[PDB]
């Protein structure tokens, strides 16, 4: 009963991270709108969790996201929280083999496409004095190599956060983000898969945090659960999610 | 229930923030160990909460935190959760009217007090896969006027907090700091008495940040609530808890 | 002499901010190409300073491009160091009087065209084990108000510049960027003069830094001269000349 | 002549990082007085380089600092720049090894003997605009293994360096601070010295930065001469020169 009463639409909820935040709302007593362009694993986690509702929706087209917004009310009557989880991560690129085109692309989706479904749902959130959580990533703050347009996107996405928070803070509607570092999900699987050695690189992905392992997707559920429901006084803050990647020397 | 059957001890928490972190943890369903060097709150709040308890212990004394910490096993069998929270900011005071004595005395309540208890403490935590919460600021990161000494000592317990995290992760111990910004407290009230407009003072506090007022104990301790209970990802990180204050431009 | 026989490609040069890192680099012995969109500054700068050409160049069309590296190596043979200054920011806008076309477009001036430049140069700085200096902002680390899609786009180049310099360091070619905060150039004036009071907006312009007073453009150029030819040990670094607008509490 | 005609002190310059900035300092014209503890190093620099002349002074005796900052300003009549390098890295200790008495020694060298010449520096830098430069550490912002009270030392330097800015910034002294990660010195030396293997704790140190390499005290010297001579706008930054290390993904 942490949020019971509350509205949360998480994008790209089918699967991985998302689907561990729709979890952890829905434990916490929300009814949840699982937005995700694939019908596979969002169906699925309707007929799963009473509670949640899947709604399809591509986050880069414009009027999927209205119609989100317009669904989650007519069904709902109100919006308490949006979780901004869509995005993706493209296989190791170097510099000279990515595109202006595949940049864009990337920033459609791990940027407008955020900023497109807050717009639509700030006069709600203005309402409920609800609030914005964006899934960032911790390379967008240290960089990564062969990465460059994607870091440049969670880049975007947590300084956009700071600057919505100032826009938003006169009218008590809070904007934070989490940055995850290695969350084992199906993108993570995926991206090993394509490397020469998987196991080696899944294990050098363990090893990169100092306690040892990767997080899990219910530990990014926890953090957003926490940022809705309990963090009145945060705004603007960079929630890391990352084992302590971050800390200390490393093999570079 | 979320820390039920969880032993913590809170520093300096008789009131203000520590005694907010004493009643979010009551709330949460811990027992927990109220240290402070002045009787007269601590003692009422063992009254108060049931599962809370009171022990005498002023942490620049190495013996009184070894008596804090046996005490607690002897009393409790376990230890799951160090919340180093005792610490003191001076008036005001431009560089030069400050002294090395002044300097070492804080050093010695707001940097040793928490690294002796933590030390003494340890222990007990590996066997628990317990915690420490270090309670630093936001002026240690960003700094602030006629603090020189104060601003240092944060520095340090926010820069340690990620030395231990770093130590301690092969045992499972998570060393976490939150950085509060403006919270209205004894102290803050005691410091903003000593100016010629006290009002004027308070409301210049409340408009650093851009949500328009300062925070709550209870903000801070539902902030180390989380950090506790289901951050079990995060280790070495600083916990923003200010309103926002750290964002954008402002009359400096 | 301290950058001598180098050559050195500045973009939107012509005025404010980029004519001092043209003007600081010419002082440094070094060769500039002066790239801009508008004809009038670069021109007279390019007729003023002995060793500084104007090549006309928008940095959003690829084939200006394209043709602005090529020109470069023609003329002088070498290149050693590219400033990404080209950029705008856009009057205040609240988020709700933004758009996904004019962040789109924000987002090819600040961040693509950053991005072009830098990959068409990086086979000739690979050479010379030049070095890339991206200009960025303070906003991007720290949020502003009424700037949703401009914080983005310096979220972006900052983060993007930490993912280059990671990739390029294996090659010798090191990436840093430069921060600015409040610089009184002709930009500055613009914005000022849209506001109801311009005195009253520039005046507290000066006041967000303790310093009291806005930067300079020189300023600027000097902290890219550093970079450029003594910052060897240098590389994904962000460097601050703000001022001390960061620093500690303020009026928010 | 960039910083001709001025006066630097340079604390712990004998050898070292201190060494290679007083050899910058004497490259740029200035005058600089070495301070060191040990006499063997420093006195044969004064020999060395005409401009620069040696004091014998330990920065934890507060009688020596009076005497280093007199004899200055008897011997040249000025003082424009003070350079706080004098600090010491203890070798490995697990955190239950270390003790509060050695805490304490090394934040007497590490904080207060910076704070103590700062201190009576200050009066003299006030009338020439000078200026104050405080070499921290990388560890000091992101931790470090088996170095608790090290890391805990410079988190203060850094957090004292932006609370001091603040301070001084209406009497136009600016403070500043560069925060080395690797470099090559008779310190890293000493300490590799202890390690079973020494060869492989330097290449793992080196290995410890993208660019494949520890850094030189010449170019922590020339990051120094930047902020004092050319870095006018500059006040409460951290300067890194650590080569990357704090850049992406490590085993940790
Ligand atoms: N996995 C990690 O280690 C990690 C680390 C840091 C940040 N992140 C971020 O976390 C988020 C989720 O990552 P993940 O690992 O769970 O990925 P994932 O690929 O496993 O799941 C992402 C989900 O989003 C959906 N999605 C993709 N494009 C969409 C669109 N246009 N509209 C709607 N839904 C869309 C996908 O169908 C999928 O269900 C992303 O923003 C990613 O950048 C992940
Ligand atoms: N109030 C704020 O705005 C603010 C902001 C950031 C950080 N902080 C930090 O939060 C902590 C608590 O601050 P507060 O505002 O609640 O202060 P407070 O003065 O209201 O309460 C501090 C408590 O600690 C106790 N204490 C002091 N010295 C002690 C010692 N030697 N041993 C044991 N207990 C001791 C006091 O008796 C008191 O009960 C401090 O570490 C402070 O630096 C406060
Ligand atoms: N002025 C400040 O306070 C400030 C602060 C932080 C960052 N910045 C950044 O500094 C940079 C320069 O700002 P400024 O204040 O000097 O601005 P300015 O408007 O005075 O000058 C920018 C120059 O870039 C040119 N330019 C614009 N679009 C271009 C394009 N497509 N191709 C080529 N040239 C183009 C303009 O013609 C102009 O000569 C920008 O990246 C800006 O975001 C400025
Ligand atoms: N070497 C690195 O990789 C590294 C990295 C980051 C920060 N640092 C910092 O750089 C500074 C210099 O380090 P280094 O590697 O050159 O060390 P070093 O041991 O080689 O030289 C330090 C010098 O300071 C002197 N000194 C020590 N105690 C003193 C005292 N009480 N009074 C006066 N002088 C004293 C020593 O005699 C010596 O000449 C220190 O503050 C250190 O923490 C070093
Ligand atoms: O596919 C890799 C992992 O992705 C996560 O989202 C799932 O919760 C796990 O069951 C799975 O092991
Ligand atoms: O004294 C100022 C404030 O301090 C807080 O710790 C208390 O919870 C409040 O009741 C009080 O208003
Ligand atoms: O137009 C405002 C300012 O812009 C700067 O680029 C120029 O160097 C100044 O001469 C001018 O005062
Ligand atoms: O002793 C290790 C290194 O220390 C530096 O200060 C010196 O300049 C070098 O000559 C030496 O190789
Ligand atoms: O943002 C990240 C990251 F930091 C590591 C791995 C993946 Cl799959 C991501 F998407
Ligand atoms: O650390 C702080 C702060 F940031 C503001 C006010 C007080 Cl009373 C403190 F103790
Ligand atoms: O980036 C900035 C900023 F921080 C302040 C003012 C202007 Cl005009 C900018 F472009
Ligand atoms: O501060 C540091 C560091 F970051 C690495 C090595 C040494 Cl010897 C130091 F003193
Ligand atoms: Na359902
Ligand atoms: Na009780
Ligand atoms: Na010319
Ligand atoms: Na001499």
């Amino acid at each position: 009963t942490r949020y019971a009463g509350k509205v949360v639409v998480v994008t790209g909820g089918g699967r991985g991270i998302g689907a561990g935040i729709v979890r952890a709302f829905v434990n916490s007593g929300a009814r949840v709108v699982i937005c995700d362009k694939d019908e596979s694993g969002g169906r699925a986690l309707e007929q799963e969790l009473p509670g949640a509702v899947f709604i399809l929706c591509d986050v880069t087209q414009e009027d999927d996201v209205k119609t989100l917004v317009s669904e989650t009310i007519r069904r709902f009557g109100r919006l308490d929280c949006v979780v901004n989880n869509a995005g993706h991560h493209p296989p190791p690129q170097r510099p000279e083999e990515t595109s202006a085109q595949g940049f864009r692309q990337l920033l459609e989706l791990n940027l407008l496409g955020t900023y497109t479904l807050t717009k639509l749902a700030l006069p709600y959130l203005r309402k409920s004095q609800g609030n914005v959580i964006n899934i960032s990533s911790l390379v967008g703050a240290i960089g990564q190599a062969q990465a460059v347009p994607y870091v440049a996107t969670k880049g975007a996405v947590t300084a956009m956060t700071k600057a919505l928070a100032l826009d938003e803070s006169p009218y008590g509607v809070r904007v934070n983000c989490i940055s995850p570092g290695n969350i084992w999900t199906p993108l993570w699987e995926e991206l090993a898969a394509l490397m020469p050695d998987p196991r080696a690189s899944i294990r050098e992905g363990m090893l990169a945090q100092p306690l040892g392992r990767m997080g899990q997707p219910a530990e990014v559920g926890a953090a957003a659960v926490f940022l809705a429901s309990e963090a009145n006084f945060c705004t603007g803050i960079e929630l890391l999610v990352t084992g302590g990647a971050e800390l200390g020397y490393g093999c570079k």
